[PDB]
């Protein structure tokens, strides 16, 4: 069974295979006197792997190199942080030392500069507009637009069908919305939609917290978005 928030304590990482070739990370961090889960992928990238997202901090993510090395056993070659927060970026320096060349797109890298937050190393063009789509590697990293954050991205394994939305798409169990400081909840109904019209066929759905699910996701966080700015 996928893990939860309460199965893991806070520095430890567990992997979840999802598909051939491609796993889950969950960590858990505190945040505003709570402590929630957190996900990131890892995916096949020929001999070495590819790691979208920190493991939220540098302690979590030492330890997700070393579940990797563990259980896997491939290098982490390159990494790419989805958005500007501390659950995406917050070991990036941890990665750095540790040989992963980083990645994020201009907009992340700015905004984790004006934040105060490690910055990924590396510029990632061709994603400056909504529903521009580039290929990196095994993935396909996807700007639907502004949701949770302005700088949000998406990725989507093709050989599997896995979709990992990111902090743009929430469990379904999760019913309020939180930490939308940064967000664009006028247009975060149309940029899951712009992900639903891309990504039609997709068989996994990943939020960035929470147990995976399908497509339903997407319309859930939907209406828990419209469900704020209605009161
Ligand atoms: C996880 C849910 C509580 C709010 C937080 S904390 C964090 N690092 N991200 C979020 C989010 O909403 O994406
Ligand atoms: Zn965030
Ligand atoms: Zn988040």
């Amino acid at each position: 069974e996928y893990p939860t928030v309460s199965e893991i304590p806070v520095g430890e990482v567990r992997l979840y295979q999802i598909a051939d070739g491609v796993w889950s990370h969950i960590a858990t961090q505190s945040f505003d006197g709570a402590v929630y889960p957190s996900n990131g992928l890892i995916v096949r990238d020929g001999d070495e792997l590819l790691l979208i997202d920190t493991a939220w901090g540098a302690k979590n993510t030492a330890a997700l190199l070393a579940e990797i090395e563990k259980q896997i056993g491939l290098p982490v070659t390159r990494a790419v942080s989805t958005h500007f927060h501390d659950d995406r970026v917050g070991g990036v320096d941890v990665l750095r030392a540790a040989g992963v060349a980083t990645y994020a797109s201009p907009s992340t890298r700015r905004l984790a500069e004006v934040e105060g937050n490690e910055i990924p190393t590396h510029s990632l063009e061709g994603l400056s507009s909504s529903g521009d789509a580039v290929r990196f590697g095994p993935v396909e990293l996807f700007y639907p637009g502004a949701a949770h954050s302005t700088d949000n991205l998406v990725v989507y394994v093709p050989s599997a069908s896995v979709l990992y939305g990111g902090c743009a798409i929430y469990e379904l169990s999760r019913t309020s919305a939180g930490n939308v400081a940064d967000a664009d909840l006028a247009e975060w109904p149309t940029s899951i939609e712009r992900i639903q019209q891309h990504y039609p066929e997709a068989q996994f759905v990943i939020p960035g917290h929470g147990l995976p699910g399908g497509l339903d996701l997407l319309k859930h966080t939907t209406n828990v978005v419209k469900a704020h700015t209605n009161r």
